[PDB]
């Protein structure tokens, strides 16, 4: 399984039949000399930090499981040389923290709920057929593309950080508290603890302050008021189950509505 590339096709390459066309934000964007397509390559050096390296192998050892589901990005290839270890993947766009840097502004709730919709299969996918929780759901993990497809990335420490549920901090469906602190931020454009100087403080606010809810003014729907109400469920007793989550009245609303992600994508990458 090293020395492949499977971009269907699959081609018998190495390391240097690709072009290194720079560094994104270590992962390379780089181009396959013998066709022409362009990839993601995630660099892992063996003399690297330890604790980095291990995190790294545990990403792809959940990326490699999850080649099924559609909503996490597939890896193409790897390649071992004897210094270096290279994961070739799916080059997608950027993530939604820097689409919400460059629209300098909410994002829409069509977007929104179609980005719900990806993320909560792909969570709901990781405890069903791997026994995984993600633990880091954040803005930043979720990768959009040209083609509007949404995916989440990191899987580094995964198991069989101011996004954290109260049950996390004072001791499941952790992640969806996460995502709850997700779909603020985005839908307002302000993290709702932004005022915080240290990370403690943040944990203070979520365990004395009530949950920080949509706003009311702003033309959300009502379906996503309390899609957002019922992920912030500050006890995660009834806090609702993935199986309970995918039957929500929002979640059923954007799994059938055609939304135009691939376009907003591209207008809001064409801004500067
Ligand atoms: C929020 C986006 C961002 O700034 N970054 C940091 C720089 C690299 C960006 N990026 N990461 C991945 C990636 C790495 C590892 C795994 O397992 C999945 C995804 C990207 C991919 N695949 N394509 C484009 N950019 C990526 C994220």
């Amino acid at each position: 399984q090293t020395g492949y590339l499977t971009i269907g096709q699959r081609y018998q390459a190495e390391i240097n039949d690709l072009e290194n066309l720079g560094e994104m934000g270590q992962v390379w964007k780089m181009r396959f000399r013998k066709t022409g397509h362009v990839i993601a390559v995630k660099q892992m050096r063996r003399s690297g930090n330890k604790e980095e390296n291990k995190r790294i192998l545990m990403d792809l050892d959940v990326v490699l499981k999850s080649h099924d589901c559609p909503y996490i990005v597939q890896c193409f290839g790897t390649f071992i040389t004897n210094t270096d270890v290279f994961i070739a993947m799916e080059l997608m766009g950027t993530c939604a923290e820097k689409l919400k840097k460059r629209m300098q502004g909410p994002i829409p709730e069509r977007i929104l709920g179609k980005m719900t919709v990806a993320i909560v299969k792909a969570l709901y996918y990781l405890k069903e057929k791997h026994g995984v929780i993600h633990r880091d759901v954040k803005p930043s993990n979720i990768l959009l593309d040209e083609r509007g497809q949404i995916k989440l990335c990191d899987f580094g420490i995964s198991g069989r950080a101011a996004y954290m549920a109260p049950e996390r901090i004072d001791p499941i469906r952790a992640d969806v508290w996460s995502l709850g602190i997700s779909l603020v931020e985005l839908a307002t454009g302000q993290f709702p603890y932004k005022n915080c100087k240290t990370d403690f403080e943040v944990l203070t606010k979520v365990l004395q302050e009530e949950p920080p809810l949509l706003p009311g003014h702003m033309g959300f729907s009502g379906d996503f008021q309390s899609f957002v109400k019922d992920c912030l469920t500050k006890d995660h007793r009834k806090r609702p189950k993935y199986n309970k989550l995918l039957e929500h009245s929002f979640i059923k609303r954007y799994e059938t509505l055609e939304v135009d992600v691939a376009s907003w994508f591209k207008d809001v990458m064409a801004k500067t």
